[PDB]
């Protein structure tokens, strides 16, 4: 029983388009991935298997390149982990990129493993891999990935029998390219990559009609806003803290095609995204690139210390409307959660409410979180009427970005339920 169904668009490949008519919030499906695995910075800062940042973790004794929260994270994680195991133990001092080590695994799971029920609408087979639109640049680039697979998986795979019939790897990594999902802990923090087929029959909007949302490995799929009948389902694929000129070279280079949505046709946003000097904000965005990379490796003080440098510089500042900025603020919102200075993370959080509300309209799960993280911080400090106004405006949110499938939807409401409880008592 499914409310969506694969269908061939008229100039987009294949779709996924509602059967029956979708409400906001309704879960239209939900997935593990065909394969996945934690990203390179956060790779021995989560767990290998439920991508939880624990402060404990054992790394396992034969590789010692996965590491685990626990005996029943390594036990589930054992049939995905143990053939690439060899491998990155083969190439001790060297690790693979995540594309690599991501179709090692894809490998390995389509050679020994059940069929998944990730692929029940669309295989991996069936992914598009763009190949007569790739640059020679790109092409280039792919063909170094496959002569990687082949180094990294030589003590597994030596030969084309060990790989699916007529498994080409060259198409397998343009497939990788336009297909990965960037899968994102409760915090909203990327902390891994995984291939979930069935989901990528969704196409891109800058302006989409449905969310995705992790759980760990989890996936799902969810309406965000009324859909009718035959009405192709669509998500956004990039970060909503972009111009179109931005969002015009990202769907270039890594998915092969011009967005013609209506929201690139009238350069939505962009003027307010970009308010400001533009030598300022130019010299921000350069920063920002070691900061996110900093961010990336959860080297939180090195963060916060960039962070502050542009939000208290002794030269002159941006409004919180810049993207720039506000990607400043966020990620210095999270190196003071992370460093347990609480006062300052809610100083730069309510900073960015305003601009989030304008640059993630309508019910989107990072503006979810985001409130959510600014309530709990004030719940934390005693401020519970404001506190309950971001909880409440949490959950108007998450309700329909998450649901009650996900856990963070419970946490939200015993946030709440604390939270009332405080201002009843008076
Ligand atoms: C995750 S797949 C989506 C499903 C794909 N259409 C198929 O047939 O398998 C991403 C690819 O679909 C195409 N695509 C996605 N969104 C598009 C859009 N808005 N306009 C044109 N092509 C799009 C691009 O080729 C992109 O690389
Ligand atoms: C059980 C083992 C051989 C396995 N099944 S799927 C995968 N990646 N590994
Ligand atoms: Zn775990
Ligand atoms: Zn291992
Ligand atoms: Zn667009």
């Amino acid at each position: 029983p499914l409310k969506v169904e694969k269908f061939a668009t008229a100039n987009r490949g294949n779709g996924l388009r509602a059967v029956t008519p979708l409400r906001p919030g309704e879960l239209l499906f939900r997935s593990d991935p065909l394969a996945y695995t934690v990203c390179k910075g956060s790779r021995g800062v989560v767990c290998d298997r439920c991508l939880l940042g624990k402060e404990k973790l054992m790394r396992c004794s034969q590789c010692r390149v996965a590491k685990y929260c626990s005996a029943k994270c390594q036990k589930k994680a054992w049939p995905d982990h143990k053939r690439e195991c060899k491998c990155l133990k083969s190439c001790k001092p060297r690790y693979p990129p995540d594309s690599v080590r991501l179709l090692g695994r894809v490998v390995f799971k389509l050679m020994d493993g059940a069929p998944s029920e990730s692929e029940k609408l669309y295989s991996f087979y069936d992914l598009e891999s763009n190949i007569n639109k790739l640059t020679e640049d790109r092409k280039e680039g792919l063909r170094q990935l496959v002569m990687t697979f082949q180094h990294f998986m030589r003590e597994e795979i030596q030969d084309a029998s060990q790989l699916p019939p007529a498994f080409d790897l060259f198409e397998a990594f343009a497939k990788v390219i336009c297909n990965s999902f960037t899968i994102c802990n409760a915090e909203m923090q990327e902390v891994g990559v995984g291939l979930y087929p069935s989901i990528s029959l969704l196409n891109h909007s800058c302006d989409p009609n449905c969310s995705i949302v992790f759980n760990g490995p989890h996936l799902l799929l969810r309406a965000v806003r009324d859909i009718e009948v035959g009405e192709e389902l669509t998500i956004c694929y990039l970060d909503m803290l972009m111009t179109s000129e931005e969002r015009r070279k990202q769907l270039r280079d890594q998915y092969c095609f011009e967005c013609d949505c209506f929201r690139c046709q009238t350069q939505d946003k962009d003027a307010d995204m970009l308010t400001g000097d533009e030598q300022v904000w130019k010299e921000v965005q350069e920063s920002l690139k070691k900061i996110e990379e900093l961010k990336a490796h959860w080297k939180w003080e090195q963060v916060l210390a960039m962070c502050q440098a542009i939000i208290s510089s002794n030269s002159e500042r941006l409004p919180d409307i810049n993207i720039y900025q506000l990607k400043v603020l966020d990620c210095a919102m999270d190196a003071c959660i992370n460093l347990g200075l609480l006062e300052e993370a809610l100083f730069y959080g309510t900073r960015t409410m305003e601009p989030y509300r304008i640059f993630f309209p309508g019910s989107h799960p990072v503006r979810g979180v985001q409130v959510m993280k600014v309530g709990k911080l004030q719940l934390h400090q005693g401020m519970f009427p404001q506190a309950m106004k971001n909880l409440r405006l949490a959950f108007d949110i998450m309700r329909v970005t998450h649901g009650r499938e996900h856990s963070l939807i419970e946490d939200l409401i015993l946030l709440l339920e604390e939270c009332d409880a405080n201002i009843r008592a008076s």
